[PDB]
């Protein structure tokens, strides 16, 4: 097992951003997706955003 959502092994280089590759929904906070945009927001999240990331929140 081990879930392998990390996001931090695969920011560079000028890998995942703007082309969105996932319509991806956070805990119960926010609907995005593109591998930047989700670490992105979560890094600067607070530290509660998990994820139920399939489809819709």
């Amino acid at each position: 097992q081990g879930a392998q959502v990390d996001c931090a092994e695969f920011k560079d280089p000028k890998v995942y951003c703007t082309r969105e590759s996932n319509p991806h929904c956070g805990s119960n906070g926010e609907t995005y997706g593109n591998k930047c945009a989700f670490c992105k927001a979560v890094m600067k999240s607070g530290g509660k955003i998990n994820l139920k990331h399939r489809g819709k929140c």
